[PDB]
């Protein structure tokens, strides 16, 4: 296996053909593929540490650590330097320092190490730079006992420079991998997997490999090709994961679904810089409202990010229309009433500008959702010249007001119909609101709606 990335990719092509000739046989192949594209730093499997007193504090610190050298696998030797501090305080009966993280300092190579740092990283990045293969000597002392610390403090093992690594170059192999055409058979395997339980392991490795492939522009541009049919395969995988997590909680379905959402969103953003049938959007809608997706915010948030790109329409309308009762929303509304209204505003804002998107906006307008919003606004907006009057402040504090403004702005953008409907008798009201700075930001929201209208 050890060889050039080109030889590796040729070996991967061999693996693909062997897989084509079963959700466990090809797993090692994609594992090695990820290893080549992004070699995970070898976790230091086992190392030893010595826990020693500061020789200058020998008479002040009670007890001694008797177990030197300690294995990194020993209880209390990590994962953080704090766990070592706590082990020292416990084994030496230093109970007063156990609750005080500022009372004890740990030194490695005459540097004070932050208690928040991982012991394995301190070993690798601080100790192994000078003492590779020796037990890491950790000196412990009480802070301030001998005066102010003069040693260098290591707060972060990672470089202080905030320089961002070039994902394109970091995963460059994946981009050059496109030449072998793995992306195609990667999608084929994502599809081939019909049993989530048995395919879970293959599915996780394929999605890990996809997360690396989408870092590189050449792979994103290849996956955007309708020939790959990436969208359909990804949607199917997501639905499989959702059903698995619904049938069996903690089956890995949720995590796989979130990964699928992220990859799909990345590919769609690359395409804008994959359009499918609207049935996928209706499936996504049913899912968000499934108890599992509602309970999982990550999955819900990922789903709500891809929904705009996929933009059946009547189904979406009947799903959100009920939550457009702004008058009742002010009277009383549930958390879902709020969540649904926010999601509908987001969908309106993200509606893609095209024939289909225009038709969706026109249908929302015909449903009177915009007309209902305008009527609510006219029924409650005050006419007082002072915009800071108690009446005006009360009208601003209305819970539905912000949601209404957001939805109107989203629908008005790139949609003449909504613009004219609101542009009639409502511009003055919106102008007044924009002049009223409020905690809900009604002024800002109204001004943004007016700017979206300026499109007409």
């Amino acid at each position: 296996t050890t060889g050039t990335e080109s030889e590796t990719k040729a070996f991967m092509a061999v693996c693909i053909e062997t897989a084509k000739r079963d959700y466990r046989t090809p797993v090692f192949i994609f594992e090695r593929l990820c290893s080549i594209i992004y070699p995970e730093e070898n976790e230091v499997t086992e190392f030893f540490v010595t826990l020693e007193k500061d020789p200058q504090q020998e008479d002040f610190l009670q007890g001694r650590m008797p177990g030197n050298p300690y294995s990194s696998n020993e209880p209390g030797i990590g994962p953080l330097m704090r766990d070592i501090k706590n082990k020292i305080c416990q084994d030496c009966d230093l109970v007063a320092l156990l609750e005080d993280d500022s009372g004890m300092e740990l030194l490695v190579n005459n540097k004070i190490i932050s208690l928040d740092l991982p012991v394995a990283e301190v070993y690798k990045k601080v100790w192994c730079t000078t003492n590779e293969g020796e037990p890491m000597r950790i000196v412990y002392r009480m802070r301030g006992l001998l005066g102010d610390a003069t040693e260098e403090f290591i707060e972060s093992l990672d470089s202080t420079t905030d320089e961002e690594e070039d994902e394109e170059e970091v995963y460059k192999m994946a981009g050059v991998m496109a030449q072998c055409g793995g992306l195609e058979c990667m999608l084929n395997r994502l599809a081939g997997i019909r049993d989530f339980k048995q395919g879970r392991h293959l599915l996780t490795v394929l999605l890990k490999l996809f997360s690396y492939c989408v870092k590189v522009k050449v792979n994103r541009q290849q996956l955007v090709k309708l020939e790959m049919n990436t969208l359909n395969v990804m949607l199917g995988t997501l639905n499989l994961a959702l059903v698995a997590e619904q049938e069996s909680k903690d089956s890995g379905g949720a995590a796989v679904a979130e990964q699928v959402l992220s990859i799909m969103e990345i590919i769609l953003d690359e395409s804008n810089a994959l359009t499918g049938d609207k049935d996928q959007l209706v499936m996504l809608l049913d899912q968000i409202n499934s108890t599992f997706v509602r309970s999982n915010p990550s999955v819900l948030q990922g789903l709500l990010r891809i929904i705009p790109y996929l933009s059946k329409m009547q189904i979406l309308v009947e799903r959100f229309k009920p939550y457009c009762n702004f008058d009742k929303y002010d009277e009383d509304h549930s958390g879902d009433d709020k969540v649904f209204l926010d999601c509908f505003c987001k969908i309106a804002a993200g509606i893609k500008n095209n024939s289909n998107g225009h038709q969706l906006k026109d249908l929302i307008l015909q449903k009177g959702i915009t007309q209902n919003a305008l009527d609510y606004m006219k029924k409650h907006i005050p006419s007082a010249k002072n915009l800071d009057a108690d009446i005006w402040k009360k009208f601003l504090s209305r819970p539905a007001l912000p949601f209404i403004l957001r939805l109107l702005r989203g629908l008005a953008i790139q949609h003449p119909g909504t613009q004219v409907l609101i542009g009639t008798d409502s511009i003055p009201n919106l102008h007044k609101l924009e002049q009223v700075s409020s905690d809900e930001g009604i002024g800002t929201l109204a001004e943004n709606l007016l700017e979206a209208l300026r499109e007409h």
